[PDB]
């Protein structure tokens, strides 16, 4: 049985709430949304490494609250024409001196209960020990009942630069943050 996600005050990560993911403990900023291109609406997932956008999560299963280790759960960021280029994907690019795939985080995912037609749209949240407590890390591996004829290649979620931002790729170099509660009530 896994435990829930724990925000940095060491409550349980409420579904559908703000939380702002943050670079702990050994430095680095928040994760914001970015423009990478002058594309209409801004779709790049990066790190101010030294800008904070929150986010939302979301698991649509009934009797859990909660985002707990290992669970999928399809990532948005808070916010008018950009009102359907908030949810969070992996995407293949092509990247680098040796022009290698790498699979970066993007908005412009089409939010839905998780299936075949939408692979990409799924993470888990894993704890990375770092001796701080309330320390995680993002990661790409898909619950197999998801696409049944998927072998996925899972990677952790760690920064790589390019098109000057740090930004979020499944490179599996994790890279450690934590989840701050916006609105605390
Ligand atoms: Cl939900
Ligand atoms: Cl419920
Ligand atoms: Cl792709």
């Amino acid at each position: 049985v896994s435990p829930p996600v724990l925000d940095m005050d060491g409550e349980p990560l409420k579904i559908d709430e703000e939380y702002s993911i943050i670079s702990i403990p050994f430095g680095g900023g928040s994760v914001y949304l970015a423009n990478l291109g002058n594309t209409k609406c801004p779709n790049g997932v990066v790190q101010d490494s030294s800008n904070k956008t929150p986010v939302l999560f979301y698991t649509m299963k009934l009797g859990s609250h909660f985002v707990s280790e290992n669970q999928d759960v399809s990532i948005k960021f808070s916010t008018k024409s950009c009102i359907n280029e908030t949810v969070w994907k992996v995407a293949y690019s092509i990247v680098g001196p040796t022009h290698s795939p790498l699979r970066f985080v993007i908005t412009g995912g089409t939010f839905g209960f998780p299936g075949p037609n939408n692979i990409e749209n799924w993470f888990k949240i894993e704890k990375y020990e770092t001796g701080r407590p309330h320390s995680y890390k993002l990661r790409y591996c898909p619950s197999q009942y998801i696409c049944p004829t998927c072998q996925f290649d899972c990677a952790d979620v760690g920064l790589y630069e390019n098109k000057g931002y740090a930004r979020l790729a499944l490179n599996n170099k994790p890279y450690p943050f934590g989840f701050s509660k916006v609105n605390k009530n």
